[PDB]
Order: structure tokens, then C-alpha cells, then sequence
């Protein structure tokens, strides 16, 4: 869920909720002093710029975020060839997981289909922030 926070205290590059999804925010402004706190923050999982405003003495909500490192052990096409590609995902305990999908930006899932077929062991970050669950970052293990 979230954990209050003062909106004077909020900071660029922080989390913060608005309007019930998780952000980063991207850039503050405060008014001449109390102040109004104008945020403006691109949602995580979408890409959407979404913007807020607060006194600073309101306590804004921040999402708990959570991360997980995953290797790639597959990539499925959806028997619906125009949705998402469902994945094969290792943990670092032995266990696999197949309920999560390509992410919905193309350049990242072109990006973790290409490196995964040139035969690199993808990895892929998966972040979990207010119900969602998606990934957001790929890289190659080593050795």
C-alpha cells in the first residue's frame, strides 16, 4: 500500500501517489511561504504524466515499491498473436513463475526478445508498486 509522507518533504525523483498510481516525481515547485506544493510525476507503470498540488503541511501518499530480479527461461507468443507475449520467468530460489508478460512498452519488450535471442541470459526487473506488477528494466547476467 503507501505511507504518508509531508508534502514539503517530498523531493524530485521521489515516489508519490496521485489519483491512486505510482510516480516518480519529475518536477516540484513551492510557492512563497505555509506554501503550496505543485508536483508534476510520470506514473511508473504507464508512462502518464499526471500532476498534483497540495499545502505542505498535507501528508501526500508513497507507494511501497518492491523489486525483483527474474532470468528469462522463455518467451510464448499469445494465442492471440496481437497481445502481450507471456514470459518464463526464474527466481534466485529455483522457482519459476509464467503468469507475467512481455511489458506494455515496445521498445523494452523488443529489447528482452532480441537479447534473449542472440542467446544471452536476459534478466529482468520486475517492480511492484499498488496492486500492479510489471516489468520495467532488462539487463545481461554474467558470470
Amino acid at each position: 500500500k503507501t505511507y504518508p509522507l509531508a508534502a514539503g518533504a517530498l523531493k524530485k525523483g521521489g515516489y508519490v501517489c496521485i489519483n491512486g498510481r505510482p510516480c516518480k516525481v519529475i518536477d516540484l515547485s513551492v510557492s512563497k511561504t505555509h506554501a503550496k506544493v505543485s508536483i508534476v510525476a510520470t506514473d511508473i507503470f504507464t508512462g502518464n504524466r499526471l500532476e498534483d498540488q497540495a499545502p505542505s503541511t498535507h501528508n501526500v501518499e508513497v507507494p511501497f515499491v518492491k523489486t525483483y530480479t527474474y532470468s528469462v527461461l522463455d518467451i510464448q507468443a499469445n494465442e492471440d498473436p496481437s497481445l502481450p507475449a507471456h514470459l518464463s520467468l526464474m527466481d534466485d530460489e529455483g522457482e519459476s513463475r509464467e503468469d507475467l508478460d512481455m511489458p506494455p512498452d515496445p521498445a523494452l519488450a523488443t529489447q528482452i526478445k532480441e537479447q534473449f535471442d542472440s542467446g544471452k541470459d536476459v534478466l529482468v526487473v520486475v517492480v511492484s508498486a499498488m496492486g500492479t506488477e510489471q516489468v520495467l528494466q532488462t539487463k545481461n547476467a554474467a558470470e
